[PDB]
Formats: C-alpha cells, structure tokens, sequence
C-alpha cells in the first residue's frame, strides 16, 4: 500500500531532459520535490532543475498518496507521470 508504479514523460524539446520511458515504484507519500530529484538523478543533472509534475494534465499539487485517493484509484494503479520544466 505504500508504493505505486510510475512512468516518466515529458513534452520538453531538450533531449537533455529526457529520461527513459522504464517504469519504477515511487513511494506514494512523494511530492513536487522527491519527484524532482527522482527525475534529476535520472537525468545525471549537473545542477538540478526544478520540475513540476502533471498526471493526465493535472497538475500534481500534493503527494502521489492523495491523487489516487481523488481519483478512486488504489496504490495498484500504474501511473503516467508527465514532468516540465518548473511552472
């Protein structure tokens, strides 16, 4: 229950800021910024740049935990984790 699957994308041009599209688990409990250095370390980021995060165009404004419980969605989703350059 403290875990779901996750995906990464982005629109980004900047092949720089492209990771790879294997999914991973990510505890639920995560935000903005844990979300952040998970796709920063991805990245081999020199110095890490701040991303904001969206899921089906959402904008993820709190935890990953409270999306699924809006949503109706239990911690067996597989998620797909849109990420651009901070807002």
């Amino acid at each position: 229950k403290s875990q779901v699957k996750i995906r990464f994308f982005t629109r980004e041009k900047d092949e720089l800021l492209h990771v790879q599209d294997t999914p991973m688990y990510a505890p639920i409990s995560l935000k903005r910024y844990g979300l952040s250095e998970i796709v920063n370390h991805l990245l081999g980021s020199e110095k890490p740049v701040p991303f904001d995060f969206l899921i089906e165009g959402e904008l993820l404004r709190t935890s990953l935990h409270d999306y699924l419980t809006k949503k109706g969605l239990s911690s067996e989703a597989s998620l797909n984790v849109e990420y651009t350059r901070a807002i």
